[PDB]
């Protein structure tokens, strides 16, 4: 890694001891899904290695009047985790001291900002908020590198394994002996589910056929011959490389780099972790989530894996429901539209795993759509081919959605929208002569 | 390619494991003091603590009755013997509990066991001196346990020397095994020892297998040879200019073509070496009767314990190094049918074996004629007894020469026919060299 994107570590690292040696309760501000969760976590245990204290707040969204109320706060140590750099002057006017480590699109005389885009690196594929976090914290302690690749993974900053800073994390943890590496089947939550659940709940890497779908995923494994009602390690190991070579046949991306460290053994691989960490995000039950980060592992644990049961289930309710409706198809692009409250909060991530799964065709650009009383959320979502060939939903959707009054943007590959439900038609319309604008 | 007899031994010895794991109790591991031994138990503890199970190790260079006498007295309900156990079968049998010998060494005709699980190459038609360690087997004991160990299994192997021309049979397996497993890489390049941890020039120097005639174990020499030809000698092997890497490649393989071939690396071990760079570590650690060390890197111990293992390594190749030069210096004398070499020096008495091993490979002395190293030892005198395959070949035999010779005169002697010891009095020395002389001329 660059001796600028460390260097800057270490004045973080320096002035969170300034304020531990002061004795004084440092402050967390940390976003809400497994990339938030893990930086504070990271953080907390840093934190927790010198007898320090420490007070979490976890956020959907950072916004200037919770800034405006911090500045009341006695607080001396503010340290903002995947979130920060939108709003870099407005924290400014906090005083104490202040550390920002984001990895998003940038926009303080006692400000210390960590964000990967500013040392030539690419914080969308190579560093997450977590790992940010964690070269903010290594020289205090280095035992939490596992969890900055929780984050990793929870933004999805592996295809074709951990590149840049988040590989120099890997091989430091590696190295350190707290994170083991081997390539086996990437099957969600295999120690805690039978067979038959576990197949069906790998959403990524997705089995088309087998993901979202509980008697297919049975009969399936009936017909070729192994026990659907036992956990992965407790089936006989010439019925394991069936599996091997099957599964490997529906997805070859399920055979893999897999990540285990000693602390999340009988929780799962890291990338588990990061589901656990997600659903305890979705069900706004944050303390539950960083208590898993922390080490708590009695009842906390039982309340965080039934959390993703249903979690899943939804997720499950949810695929079984584009399968039966399909999409419509105009030119450019494909539609799924629901007014059920089942499919309000979830509509992005069903709409993502049925194009990895191609029930929905993975070329043609696909928009989610709910019913929000008279306006409509939208969530379009594609693949990287889509992308290469000269799509950017952000762009299109910001443009769109603007133009009949409603709010929209988000990335290339990944956008949102709000339009009044009045518009819907023509806003598709729109969407789609933009696209074909775009690529042709 | 693998027996589905060695396979259902393999599942009997991981049951019998997971059956005093549940019951809670702490296994007992008993191994031998070398890379094979200390990474057999390494295997096995590794085994044990992927399911929150403890272990008990000991570390013994020779196995007697008389520690198993006293092993009956312990409490231990499960013992695990590695390395070691085939010779002692019916007397291991007056222990009770259960019992695993995961060995690899010709078998007593004797095989007993009502509560032993006997596991050995030689019972199930492989060789146990080409194909398979008691690193491998132990690791057939525990496969369907954890298969993270795989790698240990070939250090063990590469410690007892069974690769020349690529691990054959069961070990083949196992490299294939940990290769699909992910925790195995392999790429052909040069195998200079210790590469990440020192300077081109010490490296070389001590390359002691393969073998480079000339430059290994000499610093001078290797230094003047890399200054002549051009590559910076004071810096480590990767961060020279790749121009000036591949200098050394085909200059390297003209001295010996054997030193570019199969490197084998596991992430686990990165930063400190190859898997044959943990061999090292671990034989030069069971040399000082520093047994906790090695173990301790088996486990993944890797702080001051590393720096501690790597120190003992650099002093025991020091004394190779002095060593070969008392060698190239100073010869060996040759009879009719062998020739032999003689030192009161206590530096030379702990490792006569190796460093006479070592000269036949850079034909410093003759590898075709065989070659016996002699320590005084008070009044008697220690004898290595080493060779060449093509020796053995044309009819060589010094396991049987050195027992029999030995044993005329009073002393004891044996091994194999590659390689083999013997124990004599001082004041029959000359007479013993004549008779091994005799003997090897009739064999041949
Ligand atoms: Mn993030
Ligand atoms: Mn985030
Ligand atoms: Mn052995
Ligand atoms: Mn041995």
């Amino acid at each position: 890694l660059p001796d600028s994107i460390l260097k800057r570590g270490a004045e973080a690292s320096k002035v969170l001891e300034e304020h531990l040696e002061r004795g004084n309760i440092i402050r967390i501000i940390s976003h809400n899904d497994a990339d938030g969760l893990s930086a504070a976590g990271v953080v907390a245990r840093a934190i927790s290695s010198m007898n320090g204290q420490f007070h979490i707040s976890i956020l959907s969204r950072l916004k200037k009047e919770f800034i405006k109320k911090l500045s009341g706060e006695k607080y001396s140590l503010f340290f903002f985790c995947d979130m920060g750099s939108a709003y870099l002057e407005e924290i400014s006017r906090l005083k104490g001291d202040v550390i920002v480590a984001d990895h998003h699109q940038p926009s303080g005389p006692h400000v210390v900002h960590i964000n990967p885009h500013l040392h030539g690196l690419d914080g969308s594929r190579d560093l997450s908020a977590s790992g940010t976090a964690y070269l903010a914290t290594r020289l205090l302690n280095r035992k939490t590198a596992p969890l900055a690749l929780v984050g990793a993974l929870g933004d999805m900053q592996y295809t074709d394994g951990f590149t840049g800073a988040n590989r120099f994390i890997m091989e430091e943890a590696v190295e350190e002996g707290v994170l083991q590496v081997h390539s086996d089947l990437k099957l969600a939550s295999r120690y805690t589910e039978p067979l038959y659940r576990s197949i069906a709940y790998t959403f990524n890497p997705a089995l088309p056929g087998l993901t979202g779908d509980m008697e297919a995923s049975m009969g399936f494994l009936e017909n070729i011959g192994v026990s659907y009602g036992v956990k992965y390690p407790d089936l006989s190991p010439e019925e394991r490389d069936v599996l091997r070579d099957e599964l490997t046949r529906i997805n070859p991306e399920i055979f893999g780099e897999v990540f285990t460290s000693r602390e999340f053994r009988n929780i799962g691989d890291l990338s588990d972790i990061a589901g656990v960490l997600d659903a305890c995000g979705k069900n706004r039950k944050y303390g539950i989530g960083i208590g898993l980060c922390l080490g708590e592992r009695e009842g906390a644990l039982d309340v965080a894996l039934e959390l993703q049961k249903n979690y899943r289930e939804e997720l499950v309710k949810g695929l079984a429901w584009i399968r039966r409706e399909g999409s419509t198809t105009l030119e450019n692009l494909q539609y799924i539209y629901s007014e059920d409250k089942a499919f309000k909060g979830i509509m992005g991530t069903i709409a993502s795993i049925s194009l990895s799964l191609k029930i929905l065709d993975p070329d043609i650009p696909l928009l989610g759509l709910s019913r929000m009383d008279q306006h409509v959320k939208v969530s379009a979502r594609t693949t990287r081919p889509a992308v290469e060939r000269g799509v950017n939903l952000g762009v299109a959707l910001r443009d769109a959605a603007a133009s009949f009054g409603g709010t929209g943007g988000g990335h290339d590959i990944a956008a949102g929208a709000m339009v009044p439900y009045r518009d819907m038609e023509s806003f598709l319309q729109l969407v789609d002569e933009i696209l074909g604008t775009q690529t042709g």
